[PDB]
């Protein structure tokens, strides 16, 4: 069976096309994806650079956030190059996000959970802003969304718990 | 740097708030925790106390469905945290469940089988029922829900299986 | 506690059903799980019978590609089994499958990463036919759905990009 | 061999009974157990509802609780099963314990630090209560008493110290 | 270079491997066909058994699933590895003599008698072209021996739930 | 440092003697000892041997108390080494003892469950006589049995509770 | 249902499985009797060793005791897979003759000549039940050789601790 | 709530004290820990400086020693801790141990056996000597000597072998 | 015992200071963490949008190398927090490397080796250029950069051979 | 003691084991010899490729390198297990006639085949010396259809990287 | 071949020599040793009677520098067996260090992580001082001297960070 | 992006050079590789042949350095690799080692105690010799070097000892 045998069958990638997405899906996406990465970013800088009362505690959690946005970046970049999209995190690109900035200098551990609090907040504010069009488009991209929403809102209270009174 | 310099800036808790549910959607995680955390508790009181035939199977399965329920309750309080509700998992609280409930006493494991069938099912008749206004408001939300489903659902399946004989097709 | 003690309170599978789907539901598994189980057997074929460049990782990638198949028909399978259906993957009803033939004979990879990628294509284009009324129905069965798509739809992208050249932009 | 081929040997469950635990044992057992299944239960609200400073740490600690007072009371449990008891620890039964309760609310971590290693010294006040007559009647349930005292009261010195200066 | 390799003769043109003959691959075509049915039957069951001891049974299928995908896996390299193309795809393996437990719910009783018979035809086959590969590829037999060993005890694991003493 | 500096400082095995267990003492643990080693002998018989209902659950819980009485005659027999005992479980030994015989032949899955739990209660029996003055006279060794009390009294249980129905309370 | 499946044949009684002569099954039964001995003997030396070198003879008692241990399962377990009804019970592995190395604590120079003794005369018990064994069911034999590969290493290794070079 | 609602209920670590040891228990396992400190100090000096005859088996089972008695001393510290003591195992605090001393030197190995066993038996009779008191006193503490106990006599018997005949019988 | 008491004493942090680096060993270290970070930014993209020949090998090594250059840049900046440093990997700040840019489209995998083997060899220049004054003034530091040189150098030679023939010789 | 354990006759003069003979021994030497210099010269490939397909090539070498390492140490091992002296020092191994890939970069094509070609020389050597060993000890041939079926197997996916469609 | 044939051939241990350390050498590695060895005792003592506000956190990073410093202690001892030296750590040995001492009394976890950041970079001081002439004579034992110093700065950091504020 | 995207960027193996090796480094790394080989063969050689007292220890430790040994001989071959140089360890190259022979008989356990130890000090001996020219041009090399004498100096230690007494001090 060689690629002749394959092509007359009908069986290869140009004449069984698969779902292609909206170039509407893919820059929803592609917002996510920055997002997700400058929050990686930023949140090793924190890791680093923290100083302060619960240094260690925090110092951990970072590197889990880190660790879960990391992933998720790589989920969304590989969702958008299986529907036909083509994803870009370079550091240029990604320094377009308006998620926020924690600083070039050492930052205290009480003031960074705040900071890290509201940029994990910014990014789960634009998946929340795309998820309506994606999941009416394509329900399966809104379920990658739905677990990226789900872990990041858990570590957004498990973060800020540190900063809380009772209610 | 200091919490000085992030008040001015505005990257806060308070100046950046996250999604906040209503007491509807609090409230139907709620309910979903109190049966959950119910399942587990009988769970383990079936686990300890049947006797029978097929007994290491039943034994084995009781606890598999006691590790998932407790691992769906710390998921479905911890969502109800991230979403600004309280969850309640007390003891005087868990034990209004309506679920259904073992006994205190030796349980035959064909007997057992039935009433953990129906325990599992009334947990699910919970989450199926504030379901879709919960995904209305917070389909993440949702998504969790559904994977409790699935898991319980199988469980249900598994478990019932025992009792049951080829369907009249 | 006998089996008498449990009918009395109702704590049974006759007195408290879960939820029963409907026959189109169970058909539309069934479809795929039938696509699935097609698509495992043809990606073992696959794996033994390739030949040419790049051998290794198309040997490889066909084993993960079986792997998600085999584990996702047991899913769907038992996904049936939870909502009262019943599941056939006997090998004359896998046989009736449209999702293509890698045939009996030695294949080129080059030719395999296309057919592959088709037979992959057609599961999941039976899975998209079938989303809507399943997820109208029981959105926990279209979550299910979802996870195969997005693990499908990886692979097909991962073993189809051995192919391809960057698009013309 | 049949089932009458045993019987006739005397091989069986009702010729060759096992240690036949008394009713103060058995009682004594299911104090503990309902302590130890309180605890979990209390813990896992706490786990939940803390905020304040030092959060992670007490999360996590609260976790390890969690964990040795479920794996105990399935000891406790079983043990009565062994002996010849009847365990009950249905939420209503559970509800009637004594060791304290964390309420419903949110709760500041240095309080909670206050009140969960108030649930332990509790339930660590059963066991050393009942600890006694039981050694007396059948000294392997007292061994698994010691390993449960053991642990409760290393946990409760960790979680304690927390809230603890200098003497 | 790729000549300077045919100049010293070390390719697999100018040293051939060991080649089976068409009937040591049919052999093994044959143990291949029916060990695929067999994990296709062992998963239909697996689903749709009913009754008693249900979980048991419900995991002692997984694990004859288990071991004859592995076994065919083996058994498809095997050929492979001697010259042999074999072919598991549905329709082919659907020729399978060993039997078929059926699309319905079966109850557990049942399904133990159907799935040994299912394994003994199995072995049947592996024992029945076991001489003539002997004789001809002593490992490829070596291979047909571990099959057998697992597949003769999980028969016997399975069967002995429907037993009496003798 | 020769094995003279050794002897001048009087730091060897002869100068600080350790425990030295009573004849008494090694004695009962050798009982034990011969009444664990003959458990798992015949717990193995069985595990061939049995046939009829529930047979895999049979099968595994009698691999897991083989499992367990050899480690424990393991840490039986060093226990008797550590405090100056020479134990025995050589076969024709081990075959004094009284805790019961399975026999050569098949046995039925339910006649196992009543005879594998008498020769565990005899081997608890054993243990139960001879440790109020092991305890007496060393604490560690009675906390060594009080181990092997719980395991095997819970095994019993496990094993047992197949063939028991609820008890008329 | 059961009387389904009996309709078309499936069951245990309709399709026999290979069947154990008694030869068979008595040429096994030997060879469980000896390896379960000899894990016994294994841990009394283990136990009960004194002197030079006692560690690694302690340890390489214990890989022998666990490889025993396994063979006797996969021994009696294929005689089960095969009809045939295995006893291991402590007076029937007392008549072993593969030796014993006594109550007493033992010297580990000794130890090492008597435990190789009694491996040595396992693998003498394989090696004479074999050619019957292999002649009626080869995959019976197969496991046979993988027991006589990992003792006879066993024996060698153990026996090594005495050895002068020749 | 807040530390003032807790301190109204008095669910505090001032209004319900644990079990407060007496200075004789926390003293008996001061010296326990002094004792056990010393030993996996010697027993690393000895791991290094041994030479001669079966060399590796005394490497490996001399760091098998530390490990255990740093885990122990470790659990006695903490227990200390848990019933109200105050821990000291400083270097300075730990030379005062009278369990015996390896020597800077190299050290031949059957020399060493000697020394380590003799080591070992000095522990041990530090742990018996303070055991009856603190067992009337804490059973629970002297369960935890019990386990100590148990895994140096083995140490003890092990390591000691090496050197041992037969005994006259 | 107090904060007080340490004081006193002296041992603090302000009292007894560590090793504090110059600015221009930060400044070097600082330069060394930009570019590894720029690395596997450019890594992840790469990895993501490679088509064509031997795409699954490239797709792993790519992500191996994401991962070297993740860990060392840990290693890295907190090698700086350590000499009393103040690393920034801030995006904006990364951007700024010079090490190359693989371009935001579909890339075609023989390009991709290409690119990919320069970007590393330009952050291997960096640190080979920090290194000597880096050595000089700590060479701790200086052993943390030959470990990131040895690992980065290694994989641009198993890269990079995918596209080379043997040189003339 | 040493003289109780005389007395008995429980030593490893007293039990002999199965001896080899100097022919089981020579045909096990060379096939140890083979599969050293298979591993070498394995090594050598998987640092030395260059071109196409690198890394699958350079890991499957790898995997080779392992497989031969192994069961080397079985081959050597089972010698000793029977009396022989094996012997692979460099200059020993260095007589093997399977092949050698050069010193040089080598093209990943041209590695393919030349490998191909020392695994297959390999497995010649094997399958020569197999009938007379397999005729005197079973379970040597045993270990020798082992070693067979993974090299066959690693023969057929390392060169079908070169194959056509037939 | 016996041990002649082996003597005649000279390859043996007296026939072929490695590398013998100088006393100085020796010496270096040795206060090394001592500094480490009463590093993971007091680390230990802390570990154990540390109390106050952010206990857990401590506790662990406690025991992860005993760890460290025990696996060090360890290298350096067989680094010296290696070169042909002749360790000592023997409690009364390692009494001799002056790298200070965390007292016999229960100790506030702010001062603990002064003090201990001090028993650290005590440590390396030592570490540093006789770096210079270990590296002129034998690079490799330096070698081994890098991974420990980096370890122990990396530990006095991640320790030392929980009392600072931003610079 | 195409190749010729590539190229007019620079972004090439090409354009952008790594660190190049002189010949006499990779000639001083091509000898040690030739004794690591050398020893790991000589090694297996020893491990199957050594007779006599504490046999199993020696055996174990011989494979430890031969694991050693072979994974040193793989970091610098592909070391070799990674700066420009192309290592050669077939058996005739490997053959011209002078590190010594274990020859071709059985060897008593103390004669390859120190025939072992021997080879490991001449290998090193090798490292040592080639290492300050290394370090000079290419300290990244020198640290492998220091890697390789702190494990192979360790082993040598480790396994001479066996043969030692204490020394006259
Ligand atoms: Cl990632
Ligand atoms: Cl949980
Ligand atoms: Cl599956
Ligand atoms: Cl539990
Ligand atoms: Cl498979
Ligand atoms: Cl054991
Ligand atoms: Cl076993
Ligand atoms: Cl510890
Ligand atoms: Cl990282
Ligand atoms: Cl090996
Ligand atoms: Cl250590
Ligand atoms: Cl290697
Ligand atoms: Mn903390
Ligand atoms: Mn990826
Ligand atoms: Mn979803
Ligand atoms: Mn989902
Ligand atoms: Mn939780
Ligand atoms: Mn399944
Ligand atoms: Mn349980
Ligand atoms: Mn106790
Ligand atoms: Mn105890
Ligand atoms: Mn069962
Ligand atoms: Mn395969
Ligand atoms: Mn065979
Ligand atoms: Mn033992
Ligand atoms: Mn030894
Ligand atoms: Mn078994
Ligand atoms: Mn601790
Ligand atoms: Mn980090
Ligand atoms: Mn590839
Ligand atoms: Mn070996
Ligand atoms: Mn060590
Ligand atoms: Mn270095
Ligand atoms: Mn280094
Ligand atoms: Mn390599």
């Amino acid at each position: 069976t060689t690629i002749h045998d394959v092509q007359t069958t009908g069986l290869t990638q140009d004449a069984v096309t698969g779902f292609d997405a909206s170039s509407r899906l893919n820059a929803g996406l592609q917002e996510v994806l920055v997002d997700l990465t400058a929050l990686h970013l930023q949140g090793k800088q924190a890791h680093w650079n923290i100083v302060g009362e619960n240094w260690r505690d925090l110092h951990l959690q970072l590197d889990t956030l880190v660790e879960a946005a990391r992933g998720f970046s790589d989920d969304v970049a590989e969702r958008m190059r299986a529907v036909g999209g083509v994803p870009d995190a370079r550091p240029q690109t990604v320094a377009a996000s308006r998620i926020g900035d924690v600083g070039p200098d050492e930052i205290d551990t009480r003031a960074c959970v705040e900071a890290i609090v509201a940029l994990v907040r910014h990014t789960v504010d634009t998946i929340r802003r795309v998820h309506d069009p994606i999941d009416a488009e394509d329900p399966a991209s809104a379920d990658l969304l739905h677990a990226i929403t789900l872990e990041l809102e858990k570590q957004a209270w498990m973060i800020g718990s540190e900063n809380r009174s009772p209610r």
